[PDB]
C-alpha cells in the first residue's frame, strides 16, 4: 500500500504536548531590531543563501557574527528564527543574540554570539585520540538538548561545528535546515550535505526522525579516527547510497527497505551492484592507529546503522565506554 | 527669530542614511490585487481613512483593511514609506500589502489582523502592572521607530491597539509620522488635541521625537489617574491653557524664553497665572491603586515643556517605574 510508518524512539511526544506557539514558527512574530546598533568589520564567508561578517556590535563594544540572509523564503527564515529563540541559551548552541534588519536594503540579518574558530584542518593535526571523545562529547550535549527541545538539526557535519580550541568552547550552528519532530510527519529528504545524509533520505524515506543526527554524527565520527575525510564520499545523492553500501554491505540494505516498504528508486538498480559488509578495522592504518580503539570502533559501528530505530540516540551514545574518559 | 533645536538622540539617523530612505516622494508604490482581500465588517473611521477587518481568501487568515481617502498622494507615499522601513519593528503594525480596488482605483493598506480588546472592559480592570507593561510594550515601538528616524506624532490611546488576551500591542496610524531631519521646520498642526505637546501649541515647527513623549505623558497621566484626557481643551490655544493648569505658567515663560517663542496674542486674555500643581493632587480613592512615587517621578520627567528635557524613549524604559517588567 506505501511505506511503513516509524516514529522516534526518544522525546516522540515532546512537540504533541507543548502549545502551538511554541512549534508553529509560521505564526511566530518576528520582531527586526534596527541594524544601526551593529559595524560590520570584514566578510567571513559566503553560504547559499547567506553572507557572514564578523562585526561590532557599538553600543557595548563586543564582537558578534552577523548572517546576512538571502531572502529567498520567508517561511524558511521563520523556522531558523524561531528554532534559534527556542533553542537560545541551550549547551553548545549556537546564541541568535539579536535579529536585525537594514533600514534602506530591508534584508533580514540574524545577530549570534562571536566564536573564534580553529581551522578544520588546523585542528585535524593537534586532534588527539581524548580530543576527538571530548567534542564528540560537546556537540552529544548540544543534539540531546535540541532533540529534547523537538528539533532535528538535520545539516550536522564539520562545518557547522564551530570551535575554540584555546577555550575548549564548541558550538552547534547552521540550523537553517532544522525542523520541528512530530510523530508520523513525512518530512523532505532534501536536507543534509550528501555525505553526511542518512539512507533515509537517500531512499526517499519521508518518516524519518532526530535519528537522522545521529547518523551525520556518525560519518563525521569515521572520518575523524580513521583521518577520511569525508568518510562515505558519493558523487551525487544515488552515489552516496552506493558508498555507504560498499561499507555497510548491499544485504543489510535490503532487510532496511524490506523492513520499512521502501520503493527504491530505478536509478539505484544499475549502480547499487552487491557488496559485502566490511569490518571497521579494515580502514585502520599507520596515519590514523592513534585515534582508533575498540570503544571508538564499537561506538561507530553504533551510529552507522542503516536502521534508523538502530543507531543510538544522543543520550544513550554519551552513556557509551567511549566516553568513560570524559 | 525662534532659536534652533535638535533631538538629543538619533539625530542624524536620517542625513547618514541614503536618498531612497527618506525620499518618500521618489518611493515607487507597487499597488496589488484587492482581490485576495474580502471585506468583513467596518472597525471605525478616521479624517481621511476606513478601517475595515478583513479575511485574506488566499490563506483564510484575518487582516485589517485601511481604505484611505486620496486627498494627497504625497501623505500616502509617506505613511507607505514609513509602513515598509518600520516592518517588522517591535509593536509596529506590520503592513502586509499595500492594494487597490481594481475598479474604485482607490489606495487601500493592509495590515496584520489585531483583536483590539473592548477598553471599556480594560479601563476597569486594569491594575498598576497592566500600565507598566503596556507603556513598557509602547515604548518598544516609539524607541525602534525613533532610531529608525520617524516620529510617529500621533500617539493616543486610539492608535494604540491592545490585544490582552495574549498581551499584544500594536502602534497604529502612522499617516501623521514624518521623518526627523535636524534643524528642519515641521508642520504643528499635527497629532490630536488633547495629545498635543507645548510645541505644537505655541507654533515652535522645530520639534523632534520627543514631541511622542508628551503624548505618552497625556495617557500615562490619563491612565493611572483615570480622568480623560488628562489636559481637556477645548480648542488649540484653550490646550495650552490646561497644560498650564497644571504645570504652572512659570515654566511655560522659562520654555518660550529659552527658544525666543513668539507667544499668539490670542493667548493674551485666556492664558492668566497658575501655580505648579504637585502630581499628588492628581490621586483620588478611585485611582490611588494605580499611582505609586515612581509613577509620579516618571510621569513628571515625560510632562515637560522644554521637548529637549523629557525623557527620551531609551531613558524612560530605564525609569525605576519599569523596573517590575521584562
Ligand atoms: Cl493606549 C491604550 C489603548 C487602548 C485601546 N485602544 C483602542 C484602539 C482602537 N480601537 C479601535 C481602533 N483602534 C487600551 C488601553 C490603552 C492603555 C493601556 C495602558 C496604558 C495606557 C493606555
Amino acid at each position: 500500500s506505501g511505506p511503513v510508518p516509524s516514529r522516534a524512539r526518544v522525546y516522540t511526544d515532546v512537540n504533541t504536548h507543548r502549545p502551538s506557539e511554541y512549534w508553529d514558527y509560521e505564526s511566530h512574530v518576528v520582531e527586526w531590531g534596527n541594524q544601526d546598533d551593529y559595524q560590520l568589520v570584514r566578510k567571513l564567508g559566503r553560504g547559499k543563501y547567506s553572507e557572514v561578517f564578523e562585526a561590532i556590535n557599538i553600543t557595548n563594544n563586543e564582537k558578534v557574527v552577523v548572517k546576512i540572509l538571502k531572502p529567498v523564503k520567508k517561511k524558511k527564515i521563520k523556522r531558523e528564527i524561531k528554532i534559534l529563540e527556542n533553542l537560545r541559551g541551550g549547551p553548545n548552541i549556537i546564541t541568535l543574540a539579536d535579529i536585525v534588519k537594514d533600514p534602506v536594503s530591508r534584508t533580514p540579518a540574524l545577530v549570534f554570539e562571536h566564536v573564534n574558530n580553529t581551522d578544520f584542518k588546523q585542528l585535524y593535526q593537534t586532534l588527539t585520540d581524548y580530543d576527538i571523545r571530548f567534542y564528540m562529547y560537546e556537540i552529544l550535549k548540544a543534539l540531546d538538548y535540541c532533540h529534547s527541545m523537538g528539533i532535528m538539526h538535520r545539516d550536522v557535519k564539520p562545518h557547522n561545528v564551530m570551535i575554540d580550541h584555546e577555550h575548549r568552547k564548541l558550538r552547534l550552528i547552521d540550523w537553517g535546515l532544522a525542523e520541528f519532530y512530530h510523530p508520523g510527519q513525512e518530512y523532505n529528504v532534501r536536507v543534509a550535505s550528501r555525505y553526511f545524509k542518512g539512507p533515509e533520505l537517500l531512499v526517499d524515506y519521508q518518516m524519518y526522525d532526530y535519528s537522522l543526527d545521529m547518523w551525520s554524527l556518525g560519518c563525521m565520527l569515521a572520518s575523524m579516527i580513521f583521518r577520511k575525510e569525508p568518510f562515505f564520499h558519493g558523487h551525487d545523492n544515488y552515489d552516496q547510497l552506493v558508498r555507504i553500501a560498499k561499507v555497510l554491505g548491499t544485504e543489510d540494505l535490503y532487510d532496511y527497505i524490506d523492513k520499512y516498504n521502501i520503493e527504491l528508486d530505478p536509478r539505484f538498480n544499475d549502480i547499487l551492484g552487491r557488496h559485502s559488509r566490511k569490518r571497521w578495522e579494515r580502514f585502520v592504518h599507520s596515519e590514523n592507529q592513534h585515534l582508533v580503539s575498540p570503544e571508538a570502533l564499537d561506538f561507530l559501528d553504533k551510529l552507522l546503522r542503516y536502521d534508523h530505530q538502530s543507531r543510538l540516540t544522543a543520550r544513550e551514545a554519551m552513556e557509551h565506554p567511549y566516553f568513560y574518559t570524559v
